């Protein structure tokens, strides 16, 4: 009955319309305190995250998941200032992504548990802010830690109801890997989003995953390099299918029965170090809505498209909702 | 005329024994912060540490050159915390070890720079408190990425007078590359300390660095794994060659002329989380001592093998002064 919040618990009401994969900011674990020039400075980057977060709350956005771990330079100080300042709810996560350092990925399942449930249940470093989603990744087939990381995350949730959302290289199909390490530890699969899922087209990859229960998490929506001549680096990174292409997989997942299992984010970001230089500018002149790019550019699409208000209303409440709410089974 | 401290700036004569490469912990950026409890508590951390420290003062110790990275999670406020509850100075490092976040490999020469010359000029994150030295790592031949570490190590030096020491697999004579880069970016071999170099018995390797200026880290003399029955582990971690048999390669390089270039140390660590669960429990069981096994064990080894006070004395007190003393050419 209670989500928990960089500024504490809120009711499921409260919640409202909810983006359920995004960052303030891509970067890497203690790299924001050592290096704020990077960004400008760290009061640049707020007031980037300020302003974006204020945009998206003018169109509709109430809530955001920001699903960065400890490996992506989680700053929960920097976004608990950011919702206070922008009145936009952000749920934290624990969990590890796909740059864990030595002192993470020598851990044993049991020692990924009790840091997972640190943060879950008693406080991200100092802070006392919990987390409201375990995070973790592949690409491709798993490392042997990242199967580790993927079994202590089910431990984690089932412990405490809190759900699992993932990245994947969807071309290789990971959920299906992800999805076998999961219910192999009696996770069930409504507490897991498989996220990416947006980046393949195949159909038959993401019923297999909807038919078994899972949430599919099609994130990255104004994600897309068409018209970028000649970026390498971020052709390689947003790849060469349209936004359209990608929003319309939410059409065709309706269309399959899924519609209370699909969840919709941006996967934006205001800072961006763990990439080229630069790409934060890229992405920026991409998608010069940011955040906002959901409710105002892909909602409309949808309903010109032939899909309700009240199914999208469904997607973007209820489904953040039921994933987020803590429980053994939704 | 002055050496940076954790502590604020320091005259050479302050200086006094000087171990040249130690760690209060080896971790990871931002771990000690989120997982204090890997280690028991913070508290305990510091407590072991400064009763490892005070031992190390009444046995003559002075100074210590904590060479812990960003990316070994070195945390400056501990290190003054831990200075100053044992009267013993601490001289904090700059630069990259082999375990940089994705946020650090993607970043460029100058880039690197920027960040090394921040932490000698300015300071480490948000305390004042400025590096000393700058460390840099390989594991055999360079990856591109310690390349770009290596040039703009030398970058950082050639700007502030301030030295480079390095990581090695001394099995791989990774010295000989480290120096071609440095001196391809016009570093004097005198600013620069080619560290595990205890880890090899190869006198062809090692007087080849010698012979062209470098110094010589004899850094981990209490390393070994002898009479630890079948652990795998700490086997690989710490080798079977004996502290004996490292120590005489000091006596070696002294009787080859070498007595104003060489540097020793301990290698040690109060905490150590970037290895397997409980390698500080095997580490203290090998070396109780912990960093005052060079001042208790090694110089009176060195003098019944015939070496002198007078000479032990310029290993342990003039060597690191005119090595830590920034300068062009020392
Ligand atoms: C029948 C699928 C549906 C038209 C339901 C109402 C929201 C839009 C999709
Ligand atoms: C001649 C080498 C030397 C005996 C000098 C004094 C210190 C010990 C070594
Ligand atoms: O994996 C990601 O979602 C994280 C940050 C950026 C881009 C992609
Ligand atoms: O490379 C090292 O010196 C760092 C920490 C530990 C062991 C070895
Ligand atoms: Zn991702
Ligand atoms: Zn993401
Ligand atoms: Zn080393
Ligand atoms: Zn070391």
């Amino acid at each position: 009955d209670r989500i928990n919040t960089v500024r504490g618990p809120i009711t499921i009401s409260e919640a409202g319309f909810t983006l359920t994969h995004e960052h303030i900011c891509g970067s890497s674990a203690g790299f924001l305190r050592a290096w704020p020039e990077f960004f400008g400075s760290r009061a640049a980057l707020v007031e980037k995250a300020v302003r974006g977060l204020r945009r998206a709350r003018a169109a509709g956005v109430r809530t955001i998941v920001d699903v960065s771990t400890f490996d992506i330079g989680r700053d929960v100080s920097l976004l608990a200032e950011v919702s206070r300042a922008a009145d936009v709810h952000i749920v934290a996560a624990t969990g590890l992504w796909e740059d864990p350092p030595l002192s993470m990925r020598l851990r044993s399942v049991e020692e990924l548990t009790q840091f997972f449930l640190r943060e879950i249940q008693y406080g991200i470093e100092d802070t006392g802010i919990r987390a409201g989603i375990i995070k973790v990744a592949t690409n491709g087939k798993a490392t042997p830690f990242q199967e580790l990381v993927l079994r202590a995350a089910a431990r984690a949730s089932l412990a405490t109801g809190v759900p699992v959302t993932t990245h994947t290289l969807a071309s290789q199909r990971d959920g299906e890997q992800q999805a076998a390490i999961f219910e192999s530890e009696g996770l069930s699969p409504s507490r897991v989003c498989i996220g990416h899922s947006d980046d393949t087209d195949d159909l038959s990859y993401l019923t297999a995953l909807a038919a078994r229960g899972y949430l599919i998490g099609l994130d990255g929506i104004p994600h897309s390099a068409i018209g970028l001549e000649d970026n390498a680096s971020a052709s390689a990174l947003l790849g060469n299918r349209s936004w359209q292409t990608r929003a319309l997989l939410i059409k065709a997942l309706i269309d399959q029965g899924y519609m209370k299992q699909i969840l919709v984010s941006n996967d934006w970001l205001f800072g961006f170090s763990s990439y080229v230089t630069n790409i934060m500018d890229v992405m920026d002149s991409v998608n010069p809505d940011g955040m906002a790019f959901i409710p105002l550019r892909v909602i409309p699409f949808l309903r010109e498209k032939g899909v309700s208000n009240e199914t999208l209303a469904g997607i973007t409440v209820t489904n953040p909702a039921r994933f987020l709410s803590p429980t053994l089974r939704a």
